[PDB]
């Protein structure tokens, strides 16, 4: 790891974890991409994150994660080609397929059909109230991708706070947070997952992942003159040099880690409180503990992914 990207606290205090299903995961996702014609003839990131997930849940999550990267690529291609109509039509179909995936399983657009299959499968694990929350969150993600389309085709660099708000949606913070719950086998009650310690631990895990991605791409994403990156917002609106922007993003990433360590303690104290001597409480306690454990695993999975992925 180059010194500008190295984070000793991750290396020393966040040991990597790997889900035992990882070998089958890689090839089964590749087979799904081929069968769905989503790439002409990433799973490790999920296998280091959703520890404890049932094999079938981890497979559905990995296929969705692979689909997501194929969507990011189509979005980028529509942007650089100025295909505003094609993007608008896709945007509309993803909104519709999210609410009615079965209707879109054999759509002419293979990206839409692949999306529908992955969502249909994710909808099969937990009650319909979880499905509705996933859908609510992902409708918001789609519209954030539309805002990025608008910004990038017009060459607009969002302000720092504007970007930070937008990135919580284009990175899909709340989708990865939602997916903790099928991974530990339990839809959490609103009073549990909205506990301030759970909420803050969940946020910091995703801010680390998004901002570290921005750090691992700032120099390349200048050069070619991009606009969506915390470092680019800092250079453009705060007159930072590239070196100054790298240091500022790095400090913000480092603070996510030590803020997370403090709130993790509170979240695990909350998990202890949930185990109140009843079976239901022990089950909720264990689900919270598992989910917070995987919020922690996201730090190390993301960190080492950026130094392994091409
Ligand atoms: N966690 C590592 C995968 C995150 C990929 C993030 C992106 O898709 P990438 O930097 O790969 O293009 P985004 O469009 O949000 O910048
Ligand atoms: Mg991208
Ligand atoms: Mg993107
Ligand atoms: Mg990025």
């Amino acid at each position: 790891v180059p010194p500008s990207l190295r984070l000793p606290v991750i290396e020393a205090a966040f040991p990597r974890q790997l889900h035992p299903y990882w070998p089958k995961l890689q090839e089964t996702t590749r087979t799904w991409l081929l069968e769905k014609r989503l790439m002409p003839a990433y799973t490790d990131l999920m296998a280091g994150y959703y520890l404890g997930a049932p094999d079938e849940v981890l497979q559905a999550i990995a296929d969705y994660s692979a689909w997501f990267s194929v969507w990011d690529d189509r979005h980028d291609r529509d942007i650089v080609h100025g295909r505003a109509g094609a993007w608008r039509r896709l945007r509309g179909l993803l909104h519709t397929a999210l609410d009615s995936p079965g209707d879109h399983l054999h759509h002419e657009d293979t990206l839409v059909a692949g999306f529908a299959d992955s969502v249909r499968r994710l909808y099969a694990f937990l009650p319909a109230t979880w499905n509705a929350r996933f859908a609510r969150h992902f409708h918001t993600v789609i519209e954030a991708y539309d805002r990025e389309f608008h910004n990038r085709t017009r060459g607009i660099v969002p302000g720092v706070e504007e970007y930070l708000e937008l990135r919580r949606l284009t990175f899909a913070h709340w989708i990865w947070t939602d997916l903790l719950e099928p991974s530990s086998g339990c839809e959490l009650p609103d009073a549990v997952r909205k506990h301030p310690a759970y909420r803050r631990a969940a946020l910091l895990s995703q801010e680390f992942a998004a901002w570290y991605n921005d750090l691992c791409s700032l120099p390349k994403e200048i050069a070619g003159d991009e606009v969506h990156n915390l470092g680019i917002s800092l250079i453009t609106h705060h007159s930072l040099t590239l070196e100054e922007a790298i240091g500022e993003v790095r400090r913000r990433v480092e603070e996510c880690i030590t803020e997370f360590l403090a709130v993790e303690r509170d979240a695990l104290r909350f998990a202890d409180e949930l185990a109140d001597g009843t079976v239901r409480g022990k089950e909720l306690s264990g689900a919270v503990r598992a989910n917070v454990g995987n919020m922690r695993n996201w730090f190390s999975s993301v960190y080492w992914f950026h130094h392994e992925s091409g």
